[PDB]
C-alpha cells in the first residue's frame, strides 16, 4: 500500500458515497421522548459552570463531542486502494435559525417582548475526510478542569494520569484518534498537524457571545482532496472515515440566561477511485 | 432520455427567459387595500411568541415561505432522439435595497428618551437562498423546535408529509422529512431547506447572518452571470420543458413602536435564464 | 444601432471624457449662504419623522435623489458610427473629510457632554451607472401609503397619475420611471431596473445600520470595464452618454433631539469611448 | 518626457531605494522632552471641539496632515528619465497597540479597572508614488470651519478667500499639491481623480469611534506602478514623491474623554528603471 | 553564499523538518505546579496597569514576547573554500495554529455573562488578536516601537529598547527611530508591544503579520492542513540557510479572558506548528 501507481480503469473503477453526520452537542439520540430529554437533540444541555478556580466539573452532555462516521467502500483485493478524489459537503438547516418566535430570553426583557433571541456566539466548523481516523492533538482552557472519567474521552483517560500545565499549550504527549462518535470534546481534541498525512481537514474558528452566526450552501462547491502530488487519501482496509463539528452558537433561556449549545448536520458526497499500489 | 448528447443548432434553438419572484413574508398580496392588510404586503404580520417552553404556535402570516415559479419553455419533440431544454446560465439580483433608506417612517426611533433620531432601519437576520432547476427544488426538512405547533392549515410543515407528529430526530438530520418546493407561498424557510443529498437537476445558492440588530448588507448589478453547467458542462434539464425558480430574500426585521413587534421584511428577485436545446437519448 | 459591426480605426477613433457629480442629498447647491441655507449642502435638512401610522409626510429637502448627467459626444455621422463606452474609473472623492471630529454634532459622552463630535455613521448606499441612454428605473418602496409631496420630486405618483398601490412594495412592472432628471429621483424608491438597462451598466451596494462605521476605498489605478458578453460597450445613443449615481455616507447627529443629516459625497468618472460601425 | 520608448539596457540600469515616512498626527517631532510635549510625538494633541454650531476652531496640533518627501534620484541626463515599476510598502508597529497597561480610560469605568482602552475608531491609510508631488482636491466637512490662518495649508491659503459652500462637496477650484510634510490636513485635502497622471494612490477609510483597527503587514507583497500601457511615474528632474497617511484610531484619556489621534510609519522601498524618453 | 545557482539533485536534495513553537504570553513553563503557577501556563499574569501618566510599570508576566527557535539542518559543506558551495533554501511552509476549538470552553469561572445573578457562561476569550510568523534563514530583524517612551520595562527579564541602546528611550521610538533595532536571538523575551519586523532588513526571512484590535472583539481562526505558504522571493529564491540554520518566529495572540475579581485580564496565547521543505541550492 506504500507505492502509488497508475490510476485504475474500467467498469466500476469510479464511485460516489454519501453520508450525512448529525451533530453531538451533548443530548445523545436517545430517548427520543420530546418531554424526557429529546427535545434537546441537536443541542446540548444547560452549560453548567464552575463553581471556584478550582472547582470546574463541566456536564458530559454540555459538551460538543465530535461526530464520526467509518464507511466501509467495496472489497477489493500490486493491489488496488480506494482514493478519495473530493467531496461536495454542506452544513444543512441554517435556515432553522430563523425561528425567532419561541420562548428564549427575549430581545425586549422589561415587558417579555419583541423576538425570541436567536442563535448567536461562539461558533466553530471543521471537516475531515481520510483513509484512517483523524489524529488528534489534545490542548485545553485549563488544566485543572474535572471532566468525567466514564462517558467522554479526554487526556486522562489516554495517559492515566491527570492534565499537566503543559496541556493548556501544545504537550505531544496528549494525543488520539478520533475512532469513536460523539465521545470526543471539542474543547479538548484538535486535529493534530504533525500527523494525518492520509487526512485532509479544514475548519474555522469565530468566538464572542453574542456574534452573529454566518453560514454559506450550495450543491455546486466541490473540495478536492488530492495532495501536492495528485493523491487523495488512501483507504487502508477499505475503510473511508468522516468526521466533523457545526456549532453555530447558543441559544439562552428566560431562567438564568441558560445557555444551550447548537449543532447542525452535515453531508458529505465523496467521489473515490481505484488506485494501484504496492 | 438519460443520456446527454450534442447541443442542438440552427433557428431558435437558445431562448432568454426572464421572471420577478415577489417574496412570501407572510402578508398575502391580498386583500390590496392600504387599511386592510395590504400594507403588510412584502413583510410578515406581527410575529407572535410562545407562552411557554411547551406552547409555541407560531401564525402562518408570521413565517416567510418559499417563492417559487414554474415557467412553460417552447414544445419540443429520426423521433428515436429528443430535445431537451437545457438553462445554461443566470443573471438574478435583487431588487429594493434602496427602499431600505425610508428612516422617516413610525418604527421604534433610535432614541426613546424623546421618542425622536431616526425611524430604526431594517435589521438583524438575514437569508437569500436562489435554484434554477428542471424539475422541483427538492427539500430536506429540519426545525428548531419538534414541538412547535405549525398550523394544520394553509401551511406545508413536517407533519404534512409525514401524517405524524414530528420526532426529536426532526430537530437534525431525519431522511424521512423530505418534500419537494411545489407551490409558492406555502413552504416555511425554518423548515424546509434545500435538500445536498438530491439535486442533481437544481443548482442552489444560500446564505444566512443571523443576529438581531446586524446591519444588512446586499449588492446588485446587471454585470454578474451564473453559469449552472455542472463539472461534465451539462446545466439543469427541464423535465416536460418546465423550468423552476425558487428563492427567498429576507432583510431582517423593522421593530414597532408597540411592544417591539417585529415585522419580517423581504424583497422580490429578477431571474434572466438563457436556455439552450439539447439532444438527449 | 441594430447590428454591431467592426471597430473604426484612424484618428480620434478614440476619446476619453470625464466628469464628477455631485451629491444630491437633500440641501440645493443654492443658496450658496452659509446662514441661509447652504452650510447644508452635501447634506439633507433635518430627516423629519412620521406622526402616524397613517401619516408620513418626508420635505423634500430630507430624501436623497439620484445624482445624473448627460454627456455630449463629438458629432459622428448605411453603415454608420456610434461612440462606444469601452471602460470607466470611478472614485468617490472626500471621506477623508470624515475624520472631522471636531464640530458640534453629538457628542461620544452624552452624559458630560464631552469626547469627540461623532462622526458620520450608519446607512450607506453606493451605485453608479454609464450607458447610452438614462438609466431605467423600477420603483420599490418601504410603505405605499407614504406622502410624498407632488411638487420637486419625481415618485410613483408622478408616473401612473394615481397612488401608490400595496404592490409598490413589492416588485409592480407598472411603477416604472427613467432617471431623466439630476436631483429629482428619490433613492427610497428607485432602483435600477433589472428586467431592462440592456445598453447600461450599473453597480450598486448597501449596507444597513443606525451606527454603522463607514467604508471605503479609492484608487486611480482601477478600471471597469464595461463590454458586454460578446465585447460590446454601451452604444451611445446620438451621441449622448449617461452617467448615474449616489454615494450615501451615512448620517450625521445633532445635539438637538438627534436630528440626523444624510451625507454624500461627489463621485469622478472618466470613461474611455471608442468609434463603433453599425448597420 | 513627452514621448515614452524603449527601456535603457546595461550596467546601473535599475535601482532600488527606500525610505520610511513618519506620522504627522499633530504635535511635532520637536520638543524632544517627554514632560514638554514630546511624549505627544506619534499621537495628536487633544481633540478640542466646537463651542457652537457657529464656532469651530481646530487647534493645528489636533489635526493629523499628510507625510511626504521627496527623493532625489542619481543624475541621468533621445533623453533619459527614471521610472517607478513597483512598491513594497508596509505600516510598521501595529504591535504596539497592544499595550493595554497604560492610563486610557479603562474596560470597567464603573469600578475604573479591568485593561486600559486600546486605540479603537476611525481609521485611514493611504500611499501614493509619483513623479511629480500628489495633486489634491479640497473638500470639507464645514465650509464654515476656522482652520488657522499660520502653520497649516486649507483651502484659504491657496485661494485667498474664505471657504464656500461648494467646499463640502467637489469645487474644482480649490486644488492644491502636496509639497510639503506635516502641513495639508487630511480631513481637507483628498487626491485629486482628474489630475495625478504620473502618480499612482492607493486609499482606504473605516469609520465609527470605537471600530476595531485592522492592519496586515508583510514583506513579500509588491504594488506595481505600470500603467495599462506599462510605463510607471515617470520622475521629472530626477524627483521621486513619496506621500503617505497611515490613522490607527484614537486613545481616550480618563478626563472627560479626551481623545488622541495614533498614527504609524510607512516603509518604501520603490523599484525604478531607466527608460528612453524624446 | 551569494551568487544563487541551481538546485542540487541526488538523493537527499530535498528535506521537511517539522516544529512546534510554545506561545510565551508572560507565565514561563516553570513551575509546573497548578497551583504554584503552572495554571496560567499559555497565558498572562493579571494585566496591571499605569497609576498616573508617568508611572506606567508593566510586570513581566503580563507581557507578550515572541517565540523563536533556531533548528540546526545536516550540514552541507565539508569545506567552505570551495569555489561552489551548497546551501539549504526553505522552499515552502505549512504553519498551523492549534486549538482554537479549546476556547469553546465557556463553563468556567471567568466574569460571567449574567452579572445580575453570576450565571449564564463564562466569558469566552475576547479583544486585540495579533497573529505574525516568520521563517529565515537568520534572526528576524527587529525595529522598535512603542506606545510610551515613558513606560517603565524592567530592566532585568524582557530585552527592551534600552537594554540594547544602554539609554532611556527618546519620543522618536513612539514612531520610527533607526537607532532602535535588534534581532530576535532569543524565545520568550522581546516583547510584542515593542519589537516589530523590520521592513528595511528581513532580506533573508520571510514575514507574514496581522492585527485586530478591539475590547471584546470575537477571535477568528482558521486551520487546515491544505494551505502551503511559498517562501521564494520574486526571482524564484526561497531563505538561505547562513551556517545551516533555519528561524522559525512567531506570536499568536487570540485575546483576553477576563476574571470575576476586577476585570483582571489574562491574554491567551496558542501554538504554532510549522512544516518546512527545504531543498539544497548551490551558491558561489
Ligand atoms: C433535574 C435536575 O435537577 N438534574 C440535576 C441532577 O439532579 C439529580 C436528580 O435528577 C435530582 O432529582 C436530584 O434532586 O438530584 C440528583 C443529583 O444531584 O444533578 C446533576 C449533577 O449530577 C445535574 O446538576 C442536573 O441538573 C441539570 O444539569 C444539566 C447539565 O448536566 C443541565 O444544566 C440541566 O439544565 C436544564 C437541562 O438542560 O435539562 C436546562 C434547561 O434549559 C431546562 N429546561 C427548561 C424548560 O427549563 C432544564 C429543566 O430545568 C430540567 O431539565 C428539569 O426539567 O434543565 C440541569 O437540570
Ligand atoms: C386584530 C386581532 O386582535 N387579531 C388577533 C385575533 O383576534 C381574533 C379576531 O380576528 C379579532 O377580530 C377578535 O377581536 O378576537 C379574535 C380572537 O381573540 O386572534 C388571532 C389568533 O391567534 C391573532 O392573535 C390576532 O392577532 C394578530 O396576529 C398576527 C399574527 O398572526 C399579528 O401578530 C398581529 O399584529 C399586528 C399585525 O401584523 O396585524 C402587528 C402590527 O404591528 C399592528 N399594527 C399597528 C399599526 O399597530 C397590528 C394592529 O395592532 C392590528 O392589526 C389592528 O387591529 O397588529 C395581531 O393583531
Ligand atoms: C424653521 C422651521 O421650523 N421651518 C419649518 C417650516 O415652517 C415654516 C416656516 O419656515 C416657519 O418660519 C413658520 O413658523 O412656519 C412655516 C410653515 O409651518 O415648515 C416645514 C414644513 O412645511 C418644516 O417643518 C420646517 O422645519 C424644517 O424641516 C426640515 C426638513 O424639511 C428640517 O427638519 C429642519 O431642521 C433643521 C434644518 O435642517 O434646517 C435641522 C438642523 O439640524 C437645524 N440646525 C441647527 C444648527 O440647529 C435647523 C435649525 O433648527 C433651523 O433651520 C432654524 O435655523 O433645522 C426643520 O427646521
Ligand atoms: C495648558 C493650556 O491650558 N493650554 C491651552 C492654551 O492656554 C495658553 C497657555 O498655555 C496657558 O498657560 C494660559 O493660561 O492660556 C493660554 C492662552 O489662553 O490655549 C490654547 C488655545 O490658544 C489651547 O486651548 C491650550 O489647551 C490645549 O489645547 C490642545 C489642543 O490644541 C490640547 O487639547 C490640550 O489637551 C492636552 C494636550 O494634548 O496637551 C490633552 C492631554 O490629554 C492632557 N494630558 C494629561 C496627562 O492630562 C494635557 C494636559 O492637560 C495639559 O498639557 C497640561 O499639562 O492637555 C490642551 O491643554
Ligand atoms: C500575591 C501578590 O500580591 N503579588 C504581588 C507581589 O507581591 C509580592 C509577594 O508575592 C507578596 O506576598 C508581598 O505582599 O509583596 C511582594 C512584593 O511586593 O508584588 C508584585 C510587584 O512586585 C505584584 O504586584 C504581585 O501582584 C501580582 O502581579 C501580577 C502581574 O505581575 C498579576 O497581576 C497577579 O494577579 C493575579 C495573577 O496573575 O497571579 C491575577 C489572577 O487572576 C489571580 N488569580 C485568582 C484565582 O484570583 C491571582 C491571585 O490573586 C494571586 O496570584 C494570589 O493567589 O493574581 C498579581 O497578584
Amino acid at each position: 500500500g506504500m507505492e502509488v501507481l497508475d490510476l485504475v480503469t474500467g467498469p466500476d473503477s469510479v464511485t460516489e458515497i454519501e453520508a450525512f453526520l448529525n451533530p453531538r452537542m451533548g443530548q445523545p439520540p436517545t430517548p427520543e421522548s420530546l418531554t424526557e430529554g429529546g427535545q434537546y437533540y441537536g443541542w446540548s444541555r444547560g452549560i453548567n459552570l464552575a463553581t471556584s478556580d478550582t472547582e470546574d466539573s463541566p456536564g458530559n452532555n454540555t459538551l460538543p463531542t465530535w461526530s464520526m462516521a467509518k464507511l466501509q467502500l467495496p472489497m477489493l483485493n500490486t493491489l488496488q486502494m480506494w482514493e478519495a478524489v473530493s467531496v461536495k459537503t454542506e452544513v444543512v438547516g441554517s435556515g432553522s435559525l430563523l425561528d425567532v418566535h419561541g420562548f428564549n430570553k427575549p430581545t425586549d426583557t422589561v415587558n417579555t417582548k419583541g423576538i425570541s433571541t436567536p442563535v448567536e456566539g461562539s461558533q466553530y466548523h471543521v471537516f475531515a475526510v481520510g483513509g484512517e481516523p483523524l489524529d488528534l492533538q489534545g490542548l485545553v482552557t485549563d488544566a485543572r478542569t474535572k471532566y468525567k472519567e466514564e462517558g467522554v474521552v479526554t487526556i486522562k483517560t489516554i495517559t492515566k494520569k491527570d492534565m499537566v500545565n503543559k496541556d493548556q499549550v501544545l504537550n505531544p504527549i496528549s494525543k488520539a484518534k478520533l475512532d469513536k462518535d460523539g465521545m470526543y470534546p471539542v474543547e479538548i481534541w484538535h486535529p493534530d498537524p504533525a500527523k494525518n498525512e492520509n487526512t485532509r481537514y479544514f475548519g474555522n474558528y469565530t468566538g464572542g457571545t453574542t456574534t452573529p452566526p454566518v453560514l454559506q450552501f450550495t450543491n455546486t462547491l466541490t473540495t478536492v482532496l488530492l495532495d501536492e502530488n495528485g493523491v487523495g487519501p488512501l483507504c487502508k482496509g477499505e475503510g473511508l472515515y468522516l468526521s466533523c463539528v457545526d456549532i453555530m452558537g447558543w441559544r439562552v433561556t428566560r431562567n438564568y440566561d441558560v445557555h444551550h449549545w447548537r449543532g447542525l448536520p452535515r453531508y458529505f458526497k465523496i467521489t473515490l477511485r481505484k488506485r494501484w499500489v504496492k
